[PDB]
């Protein structure tokens, strides 16, 4: 059965429950962003309404193979009306095509969710300065004062000087970047530009970049493996295993394997800052981890919270056990005692 926190209150409205069959009493079922545990139960067969951004839109029709006739984009920072309601999208800073929700109820009643979101102070001058909010189901996958990371502006510097230093030392290296989903593609977008290169990738990984309005991306990707010296791989293969075997099939045109796993925070970052960070070497190949996170940190997400001063917050993550509710609750008090709402 679909959980309370999924449901909007006065409303036909869902967000992200897709995975419960056909919810009773919902008349507009509303996808934050293509990841799988949020569109989790979507498929070719669905045949009710789903409303989303345009980016995600373009996922749903060409990956999942859900008909057009059920598929609703909307623009964003925009006033739309969904079955007799007012409602606005704004970009969430998480993947492409991510997006919050803002929902004018006819009784006064104003809810804004998240999704999945990571906080930052540009939202501060959106369309939100000075919208009064009631409720705020809130995207806390990093609620406690330990999650700490860099800006994505500083993991993108130290990634950039990395590939460029390793290439120019050794022009017949070849760099290699995971990815399992849709987000953080300015990792290798980014080294490749540096390394004047395209990006090559698996047909589907392509199919999935061409959806998502990238601006001049046709200049930028290609699925011709051999043009290339920056290359996708699926996050499972970046193992010495998995690159040892992917090296074999590059014709000797590489003697060397620098590698990328862009994760979200680890253990390592209570320790080692990114500009102290060094890979996993053996032979030929080198492993680097690094924090590219698009969710916030704790103090992200406190600020936005502290500012935007919402009536009722409802977590939307880390829901499941006593000790992690318990947890957020503390915190949501003290943000509130301090800022003085
Ligand atoms: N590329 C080259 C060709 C001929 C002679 C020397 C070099 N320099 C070099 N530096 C490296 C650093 C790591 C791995 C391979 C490397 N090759
Ligand atoms: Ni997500």
């Amino acid at each position: 059965t679909c959980p309370f926190y999924k449901k909007i209150p006065g409303t036909g409205f869902t967000v992200d429950a897709f995975q419960y069959g056909v919810v009773e009493g919902c008349t507009a079922y509303f996808l934050t962003h293509f990841h799988s545990d949020h569109y989790a139960g979507l498929s070719k067969h669905f045949t009710f309404p789903v409303y989303c951004s345009e980016i995600t839109g373009n996922l749903l029709k060409n990956k999942l193979h859900v008909q057009e006739q059920y598929i609703h984009p909307l623009p964003l920072d925009t006033e739309c009306i969904v079955n007799g309601v007012k409602v606005v999208l704004l970009d969430a800073n998480h993947c492409p095509g991510a997006v919050m929700i803002l929902f004018y109820l006819p009784n006064g009643t104003v809810i804004l969710h998240t999704g999945d979101f990571r906080a930052d102070p540009s939202m501060e001058r959106s369309l939100l300065a000075d919208q009064k909010v009631h409720m705020l189901y809130l995207d806390t996958t990093y609620c406690s004062p330990e999650y700490t990371f860099p800006s994505q502006q500083e993991v993108i510097r130290f990634a950039i000087n990395t590939a460029f230093e390793a290439v120019t030392l050794n022009p017949h290296a070849l760099v290699v970047c995971g990815t399992y989903s849709i987000g953080k593609e300015k990792v290798f977008l980014a080294i490749a530009d540096v390394l004047g290169s395209k990006v090559g990738m698996s047909q589907e990984k392509y199919k999935t970049l061409q959806c998502l309005n990238i601006p001049e991306i046709n200049s930028l990707i290609t699925t011709d493996m051999c043009s290339s010296l920056v290359h996708l791989l699926p996050m499972m293969q970046i193992n010495f295993k998995g690159l040892q075997s992917h090296l074999k099939k590059c014709g000797g045109k590489y003697n060397q394997i620098l590698a990328f796993r862009p994760t979200g925070w680890t253990h390592s970052n209570k320790f080692t800052r990114i500009a102290d960070v060094i890979p996993q070497t053996k032979g030929n190949i080198s492993i680097y981890g690094i924090p590219y996170s698009e969710h916030s940190s704790y103090l992200e997400m406190k600020r936005f919270v502290q500012w935007l001063k919402p009536q009722k917050i409802i977590p939307t993550v880390n829901v499941g056990t006593w000790k992690s509710r318990s947890t957020m609750e503390k915190y949501f008090r003290e943000w509130k005692l301090e800022a003085g709402y």
